[PDB]
DNA sequence: GGAAGGACCC
DNA sequence: CCAGGGTCCTTCC
């Protein structure tokens, strides 16, 4: 019911927040005009020499379409909700949700049958579900469900690559290779008279779902795919308790690529949906029949990513655990304008990176402070040193600085921060 | 290589 | 009266 849409709408209209979503809004479709404009100055001339790129480019990718890999792309469901139900009988049949009253990490299912969802604010939530129990975070507690699933993948692809701490992809491609030949007491498992697993890669994932449940009691969803952009696609379309599947032929990929709502891709945000629906794309056919267009409106690096989308390519090779690019902090606060306050509420914010940086005794050259007005604007210093930092006092150095120059910058005016926060980068 | 501003993911 | 952790992609010296 879009009785949800309007409570939204509703206890949002006057708030700053509103506020600056409106300028935001106001910013893109400028981004848009600056499109449109730049559109209609092209002649069929510079389009059909573009079909021509595309075309070729297009017709290599389509010689290396690689379809011998399986790749499964697993997602929690409900991660943070379903942990903390787990953990926590009380919570049994009721509604829940794990944030804080200003902003919702997640809702468990029965929370979204009230509209509640990921990334809403808690107060709204409350406003459509009153009944709404709503969970502080417990990270650890998180990370740690993760290790302990964490375990039961690596059996089928111990260099599987995590995303984040609810999902990971696989290439089972040579577990499905030595699977063909297993007894079936090697694929039996008693619940906790029981179960064995075939030997599909449609039943290889049964089974990993399978034991996940069984040994952490969260269910999971999965997606099993050609390569890893159809696989995280494929992990929702059933993604409460359930699996979906796209065979390793190309006219499957095609079948699915079709018609499919080029938000589903993962990359394509709420702006470049918009800027693609300007254009007249909504699905991947659409898309794929724009690459002409294309070619000339968007950076090289961007229509590469649109053309392997709306033909259905994406990464096979399940590359290494790349490394940290940075580390921060920040926090949102009931309005701070009393300058003494924020060098303290700095200082604390540096002493924290500080820890979580000497838990991976990481040092690097380039910190950068964030500010938040009470409007949301967002202004962010940067400033790179040549010694390498690590501790507090060598933090919030930099740090205190980069601050005042801000203040200053206001000459009479004072700071009126909702968020503040600091981010330390370039390692070694 | 930096410094600023953003889009997107969870 | 709208979070916080991260990564990657332009745009200017
Ligand atoms: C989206 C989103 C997710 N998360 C957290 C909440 C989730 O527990 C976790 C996993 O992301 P999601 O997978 O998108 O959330 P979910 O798994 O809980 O729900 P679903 O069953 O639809 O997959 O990461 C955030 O903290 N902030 C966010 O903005
Ligand atoms: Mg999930």
């Amino acid at each position: 019911k879009e009785k949800i849409n309007k409570i939204i709408m509703e206890a949002t209209k006057g708030s700053r927040f509103y506020g600056n979503e409106l300028k935001k809004e106001k910013q893109v479709n400028q981004r848009i005009e600056n499109m449109m404009q730049q559109k209609a100055q092209i002649t069929s001339q510079q389009l059909r020499k573009a079909q021509l790129q595309v075309d070729r480019f297009a017709m290599e990718l389509e010689q290396s379409r690689n379809l011998s890999n399986t790749i499964v792309h697993i997602d929690m469901d409900a991660f943070y909700a379903a942990v903390e139900m787990r953990d926590n009988p009380e919570l049994k049949d009721k509604p829940i949700a794990v944030g804080s009253m200003s902003m919702l990490s997640t809702s468990n299912y029965h929370a979204r049958r009230f509209g509640v969802r990921a990334a809403m604010p808690g107060f709204i939530a409350k406003r459509l579900c009153p009944q709404l129990i709503i969970v502080p975070p417990n990270f650890d507690k998180y990370r740690a469900v993760s290790k302990e699933v964490k375990e039961i993948l690596a059996d089928y692809d111990p260099n599987f690559m995590a995303m984040s701490l609810d999902e990971a992809y696989l290439n089972i491609t040579k577990h499905l290779e030595e699977r063909q030949n297993w007894p079936e007491d090697k694929r039996r498992y008693f619940i906790k008279n029981s179960v064995v697993f075939g030997t599909s890669a449609q039943e290889v994932v049964k089974e990993i779902r399978f034991r996940i449940e069984q040994k952490t009691t969260l269910t999971a969803s999965a997606g099993i795919a050609p390569n890893t952009m159809l696989a995280k696609v494929c992990s929702d379309k059933n993604k409460p308790n359930g699996q979906y599947q796209i065979l390793p032929n190309r006219q499957a990929v095609m079948d699915f690529i079709k018609d499919l709502p080029i938000r589903k891709v993962s990359g394509i945000g709420k702006v470049t949906e918009k800027m693609l629906k300007a254009l007249g794309i909504i699905t991947c056919t659409e898309l794929y029949q724009q690459r002409a267009l294309l070619s000339l409106l968007f950076s090289e690096t961007s229509w590469h990513y649109f053309l392997h989308i709306s033909l259905g390519l994406g990464s096979t090779h399940l590359t290494r655990d790349g490394e940290r690019k940075s580390m921060s902090v920040e926090r949102t606060f009931s309005e701070i304008n009393k300058a003494e306050e924020q060098y303290s509420l700095c200082q604390e914010l540096c002493s924290e990176l500080a820890q979580d940086l000497q838990k991976e005794r990481l040092k690097g050259r380039t910190v950068t402070i964030k500010l938040k007005n009470v409007n949301f604007e967002v202004k962010t210093r940067a400033s790179t040193v040549s010694s390498v930092v690590s501790t507090a006092e060598e933090i919030f150095a930099i740090a205190k600085e980069l601050l005042k120059t801000e203040i200053d910058a206001d000459f009479p005016h004072p700071l009126r921060l909702r968020l503040m926060g600091v981010r330390i980068s370039s390692f070694p």
